[PDB]
RNA sequence: GGGCCAGGUAGCUCAGUUGGUAGAGCACUGGACUGAAAAUCCAGGUGUCGGCGGUUCGAUUCCGCCCCUGGCCCACC
């Protein structure tokens, strides 16, 4: 109905993109981002009226928000910069070549697929590609994302780029950039599956030197960060109901060796989950005697009294040690299996006191 | 429209952690009191401590998804 309405209000509508990108990777979003010429907030207004839906204009940035069904819509008029702007002119200030195509929604044009800078070919050559020398110069945060799509769709950067990139991060521009915004792109890494890999193009091109004070690379974490990787593997294979957010850990494994200050710090400017906080603060310290203790562990009861008050990304944590493996393992899809039927536990029964006569039960059936 | 921090406790205004049987100040019923009423006295409702599942012998608490309010945040690729 978009190219309906569009052919009304004698506009032209296209769809915009990374959603674009995602459409000819196949995968399905439910956010659409729309470029129209002429003006974008009464197309919104009344392709909103038309499906029965209330509508959410931005009449100074130029841009309105619809929700139809599970499609969250967000239609915004074309643009020269962050008269009137032709399409070209809307894609030629974006990022990278796959991310600067345009479909249109015109009747007449529809299932045309618009690409001035050739970003089809940089998509089917698997090349991240920035449109101009000047990219990483107006918005430096476009280098984590660089990387980050370099991580996701298993491209590589085009030796202009390359360079480009690294002539970026060598004039310090990161530093300069909005910390906000870069904090922000780094949250949108690390809920990337490939992560890791985005972790090693910020290895590569050193970049997390300049955004995080006193944070440097050795193969230590590095080695840690690719156990984690099996664990988190396995955790997820196995266990996968019990899923919570991966790149955390991460993040906790690269700030482990570094200062308890820029560390909360960091957390504080990254806006972590409670968790993870509370995983790190039990990390920084804790984490040693608990390690101990555990190797100390002989029978099993101890071992449930060490674990079941912490949280699965602690016992996560403690996949790391090898000795300390099978031991996690056991007390994972093992340690914990019981139940008690009816006259017995109403026997049990026959304050505290009940909670520790239950413990003194299951430490009687343990070992 | 996406993050998080909080805040969510009575009718209003607010505290509460090693999981273990809940509180204040003013309105509410009932009776003693009155010609009626109020003050005041005795007491006692002050409540599925957001909604719904899960773990647990047991969840206001541990975790997960959602409901509401407020603020910080990005708000483009």
């Amino acid at each position: 109905m978009v190219g309906q309405i569009a052919k009304e209000m004698g506009l032209r509508a296209y769809i915009v993109g990374g959603v674009v990108r995602d459409i000819l990777l196949g995968k399905e979003v439910w956010d659409v981002d729309f470029v129209v010429e002429g003006n974008a907030i009464e197309l919104a207004k009344e392709l909103a009226r038309r499906h029965g839906v209330n509508v959410h204009p931005f009449p100074e940035f130029g841009t309105a928000h619809l929700k139809i069904g599970k499609l969250k819509l967000e239609f915004a008029t074309a643009r020269r910069e962050t008269e009137p702007a032709s399409l070209k002119e809307d894609l030629i200030r974006r990022d990278f070549t796959i991310n600067a195509m345009a479909i249109s929604v015109n009747l007449e044009d529809y299932g045309t697929l618009i690409d001035y800078f050739g970003g089809l070919r940089d998509l089917k050559d698997k090349v991240i590609r920035v449109l101009h020398p000047v990219s990483f110069i107006e918005d430096p945060v476009r280098i984590l994302r660089a990387l980050r799509f370099a991580g996701r769709l298993n491209f590589k950067l085009s030796r202009s780029t390359e360079k480009l990139l690294k002539q970026a991060v060598n004039l310090g521009l990161l530093k300069e950039a909005p910390r906000g915004r870069l904090i922000n792109e780094i949250k949108l890494a690390l809920r990337e599956d490939r992560f890791l890999e985005i972790l090693e193009l910020y290895r590569k091109y050193r970049v997390l030197e300049e955004i995080i004070e006193g944070f440097q690379w050795n193969e230590k974490v590095l080695q840690k960060l690719y156990a984690l990787r099996k664990v988190v593997d396995w955790h997820a294979l196995e266990f996968s109901e019990e899923r919570i957010d991966y790149g955390w850990l991460y993040l906790l494994i690269l700030i482990s060796n570094l200062d308890y200050e820029r560390g909360k710090h960091f957390l504080e400017e990254m806006s972590a989950p409670s968790w993870v906080r509370e995983t790190y603060k039990f990390m920084k310290f804790k984490l040693g005697s608990l390690k101990e203790e555990l190797k100390k562990a002989k029978e099993n009861y101890e071992v449930y009294r060490l674990l079941k008050p912490l949280h699965t990304s602690v016992l996560l944590l403690l996949m790391l040690e090898e000795e300390l493996k099978e031991k996690i393992k056991l007390y994972l899809e093992k340690l914990r299996k019981v139940k008690l039927p009816k006259e017995k536990i109403e026997e049990l029964k026959k304050g505290k006191e009940l909670g520790e006569r239950i413990e003194e039960l299951k430490r009687e059936i343990m070992n």
